[PDB]
């Protein structure tokens, strides 16, 4: 039995992990779920967004699968639930992906979390600001290795997206990347950001698996969704030595919560992302997803007027029949 | 009169040049042009890519019209003639603009030119690398003031585009440009890079004078050319402290130079903004540009079939004919 | 019984950790001592240093006496035995006393060890070099509060010693000890380095705890033993968090390993030190020194002709002969 | 003819300055001197400590002769008269002589002056704090050649003191004045400030021209004065591309102004030092200090009963007995 940690959040994160929670459920009987509770309630409750207590148990889990959390703008002592598990369980990597959902295409964006890779200090003596940033060997290699085992788990290749012609650090993470690759039998190819940003909105289903660092990883992570007709539909992974966390893109979204309307798909290709980690059959996920879009009325936020529910029973109906075509849908 | 500096340059440099001087002429009188050579043909007979006397007469002149110059890999002591002229004029502020033909508008994008804010120094010493960046008010004041006035004459508004949330001279940049534009009477909206990129593909047309230092404005500045039909038809200006130097964004192109098939819109876009600078009537330049391209065969990049002289002839007619309807186009 | 683990080192350091561990028994019987091997040869036969089992076992003992040790110039893979214990044992600062043994006055300087404060790169990137340096409060508190703990058990006050003036690190770090000092009712006096270098030629023996970073600090512990007749008198103590390790701050002198003239006074010392540290009575050997160099013969680097023994025997003496004095020494 | 411009300055400043000039007319009538207000009453009357057109004239002439001023410890947009020099007429290198009076021994100390070598940036943004420091082979090659010139002139060798061992830019530089040197000739010595102090401290008079940067520089020209008996004694010079201003290290003293117990002899050597520059006689000078201080009452700071004007007679005394032994003062 694997071991998942769930942690479903606020606003939609609970009905969107639901969601994603029945739909595993129905490809795998091998996985059961713990619940935890996070956010500012624990907060008020026990002086940190999570407890000490639920932590070492999520710690001992084989994969955590997150909602979404709603981190105020100021309260006084609270730290962000979802930027706490990063930290304390050391997900160093954050991988999103940008599916298209007509044909299994996917964009494919690596870029450390954050203080995962860069270190150092910005500050202003008026008249005058600084900013410093260090890497170091051992960083770039961690997410450089990161990278290069999702390339080869892929059957593909490392696009790494810099500023090297500006930022020393920059090259310094391209020679590490180049060298950890050669090493693996990876390619990698490697571009400029400014007019690669050019071909991610031209060509973008083509690329690999893109590392970059995430001063400039990030612009790109935001600048793929371009491609997605919904924020709604993007699941990504934090990565770290031994777990990891899966959760949607989206955010908590507390004004539409209760009216039944959240997209379920970023969280249940979340949960997909979660199988293939745990060795499981992620793939029957996605082909049920791309065969539910075909015909299948979609949420709000996709132009459909479904509601959450009609998304998430249609998914598991194409798991199902997947499942029941034993001659189309065979094991491994 | 003013006195123009004409520095065509190489390959499609002059063509396209030829091209926006004759534009240039039939819309003004008041305009006459000096020309001069500049390259590697020049570094090999005098060990500079332009001669000093020619420089001392160009520092003198009201504005500088440049083509494309042709840069080798590795040519021992050759420096580019664009970054020596950028360096020998003080030319700190570069102004993209991306236009719609078919309408009128733009996305205009306004970075520092190389070391026009920012220094510092990036080093490796292995194990580590570390990058340091400075920037100082007499600095972010230069160009805040240059983006201000440049809103100010558009009639327009300042969208500050950062990683503030990251970097403290951003938000020390940030700052300045809000008291600068504060004192002028202009709006600044402010935004991160990496949401910012989804608007400039999604709704380009309606962000003002885009300024962000150029380790993340040189990205907006190639990413806003995904609005283009082609590179070919991008302005430009470079200016500094009484004195300012046009060309296109395109480059030399020594593969197509005598074919008779460069786009010159970009160069004669590039006139038109010269002629702005001078407050003589670039507007007339683009309104025949518009109106050639309505039902004007375009160049090869642009998906037709016509020659450079073709465009040029054509647009040039357009201005004949707008010159020609006094009620139409009337002066001022 | 206190646990002590003694780690002679090579050359003259067994010479003069023999008279320390004698004088030692000679004023309590409430410390044991265990022995272990360190340097060249015990890197030669398991590549490191000092065993990894040893260094177990020095972590859970009281305190370190530790003699001197040879570091070829250039042994591939070896490391300095004294440098691996401070960084394994976690020694963050060091305090060196310059005493004069007519009196009993003394120099306290304290300052951090290698990377105990400071971190951060040095760099060329020719034409160019840079050196960046960052403290932060936390390791700017913790020596502080050592070097104010010092001062109150010795009921004294800092002298802390810097370039504010020059260096906002060392303001910084200024800041820290004037407010750790206020909280503990502790007197801090400040001072820059170039002045401070006459009074410490000029004034030496009345500035109370002096404390300053390493950068600076080390200057002035060298400069201080312009007061000490030999480099053979001077002890130190390297304190961490739960143990400390005392050392003379002369090396191994192989050239004279075995001649029989190894000053021991600054191992003598460092185990008066090593007592204090335990609540012991290392003022009895403090008292037993300064009454020996009266009239006692002194090693060659004093300008007397006795053998090591024959201070280390007449030491002794002094140490029985006050016990013996019950009417003069008295008990705490 | 040589043009001299003298700034008494405050205090004492006009005291020992009348005093230097009378013993420069004593002994060469090649040069005439040109007398200029500065301090705080230039700048009440002006809004800076001296005239535009007093600077002017200034930097045309060949030396300056400068007292001392008086700089308050908060006027608002009062800058220090003599900071204002050294930055106005570019001078980066401070040149400071500790002279044995008895002997005609020296200590010799090169640095450079604020800003002379050295840039970049202190900021705390609390809880941590940073320094970056920045050196480029342009500037270390200047103080170099400077350095390298002055031992040449004088027959000597180099020795420069530094923390190579910690600081990359200190290495940086050692390497460029060991290049620059070995050019030249000029053996250089180099030694860790650390250690080198004791040698300042033990043999002060036989390290030739000590050349440091100014954050270590400064400690030892402060040290080096604990072999002077008083600070009055000590002269100084300030060289620049083509000019040098000349001045005792002692300041403007004004609570003794006016007693007529100022210490002459550290004007009158600076006195000697810009003679010397001009290619004229400051050996007459000091030979002549010497003979004075052999059996001379000396000034109340040197533990003499003497006035300022006993000095100044009894030096220009000895002056003119040698300039009288034709055969024992012989020219060139
Ligand atoms: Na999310
Ligand atoms: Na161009
Ligand atoms: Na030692
Ligand atoms: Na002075």
């Amino acid at each position: 039995m694997y071991r998942v940690a769930v942690i479903p959040g606020d606003g939609i994160g609970p009905e969107v992990i639901d969601g994603a929670v029945r739909v595993l459920k129905a490809v795998t009987g091998r996985v059961r779920f713990e619940y935890y509770e996070g956010g500012v309630d624990v907060f008020q409750e026990c002086g940190s967004p999570i407890r000490e207590e639920d932590l070492e148990e999520i710690r001992r889990s084989d994969a955590v699968l997150f909602g979404a959390t709603t981190t105020p703008f100021d309260l006084p002592g609270y730290r962000s639930l979802i930027l706490t598990l990063r930290k304390e369980l050391g997900l160093y990597a954050n991988l999103r992906i940008i599916p298209d959902l007509r044909t299994g295409r996917e964009i494919v964006i690596v870029r450390e979390n954050s203080e995962g890779l860069y270190f150092g200090i910005g500050a202003v003596v008026n008249g005058r600001a600084v900013d410093v940033r260090l890497i170091t060997r051992e960083g770039a290699e961690r997410i450089a290795r990161f990278a290069v085992e999702q390339a080869k788990a892929r059957g593909s290749f490392i696009t790494f997206v810099h500023k090297a012609n500006v930022l020393t650090g920059d090259k310094f993470f391209r020679r590490i990347v180049r060298e950890v690759a050669g090493e693996e039998g990876v390619e990698v190819r490697d571009a400029i950001i400014d007019s690669f940003t050019i071909k991610l909105v031209r060509n973008p289903w083509e690329h690999g698996v893109i590392l970059s660092e995430n001063l400039f990883g990030d612009i790109l992570s935001d600048l793929a969704t371009v491609h997605a007709g919904s924020i709604g539909i993007v699941p990504s992974g934090n990565y770290g030595d031994g777990i990891a966390l899966f959760e949607p893109v989206h955010g908590s979204a507390p004004d539409i919560a209760g009216k039944g309307i959240a997209n379920p798909i970023g969280a249940i290709l979340s949960g997909a992302m979660l199988l293939d980690y745990l060795g499981l059959d992620g793939s029957l996920i996605r082909a049920a997803v791309r065969g539910y879009v075909v015909n299948g009325e979609l949420t709000p936020d996709m132009g459909g007027r479904a509601r959450t529910e009609d998304v998430v029973r249609g998914i598991i109906g194409e798991i199902e029949d997947l499942l029941s075509m034993d001659e189309v849908w065979r094991d491994e």
